[PDB]
């Protein structure tokens, strides 16, 4: 067939056992983008010390493509400094996710969207 | 707020820990769906002995209102005749599922038309 699309083994691997499912309780930064398709909403959550990643959550009822790349974002991120944390999007993610269905790539954008959000929302509660 | 909407701790459980996922192979019946706005797909997989359901998975990429509602329709269905299963459809679990976004009323809706699907393949395999 022709523009073939569908699922590669290491995304359903994260879609099956994602990791970093949950949420943090008071965090330090929270991050929630949606996507306007089918308005299904992603949540991150970080706890931060000495400026890095001490702990990262993410909630989301959306569809497998959004929970597998949240699953592979939030699993980069953990430890990392926040500018770094601030640079990673789902392009660090790329080959696993070549050949999802066209729209999936909005899904794919969520997890890093609402990471960069939570970090945003921590660093404007310091000032 | 008015016109509240959310998801309910029976959906959180389906969707966090949903009840026959998998493939049969070579399956008896085996139907798919799909929801026009996300392009997601749902397929039900069946074994049929004795006129009744003796094995049945689900496989979807699809999102949590669609994993929960699959989770729930199939452990209705496992053990029933063809006739009963054929009458399932998300009505049956109505409950679980009030509340949740309006949007996901048509991927609730996804599993059971999927295993009326798997049904009727087995039905016009039998002649
Ligand atoms: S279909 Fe809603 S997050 Fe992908
Ligand atoms: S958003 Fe695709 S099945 Fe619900």
């Amino acid at each position: 067939m022709i523009q073939q699309t569908g699922y590669s083994k290491k995304v359903m691997e994260h879609f099956m056992n994602p990791r970093n499912v949950g949420v943090i309780d008071d965090p330090d930064g929270y991050g929630k983008v949606g996507n306007p398709v089918c308005g299904d909403l992603m949540e991150i959550f970080i706890k931060v010390g000495d400026e890095k990643i001490e702990d990262i959550k993410f909630r989301t009822f959306g569809c497998g493509a959004a929970i597998a790349t949240s699953s592979m974002i939030t699993e980069m991120a953990r430890g990392k400094s926040l500018e770094e944390a601030m640079r990673i999007t789902r392009n660090d993610v790329a080959d696993a996710l070549d050949g999802l269905p066209p729209q999936k790539m909005a899904c794919s954008n969520l997890a890093a969207d609402a990471l960069h959000a939570a970090i945003n929302d921590y660093l404007s509660k310091k000032q």
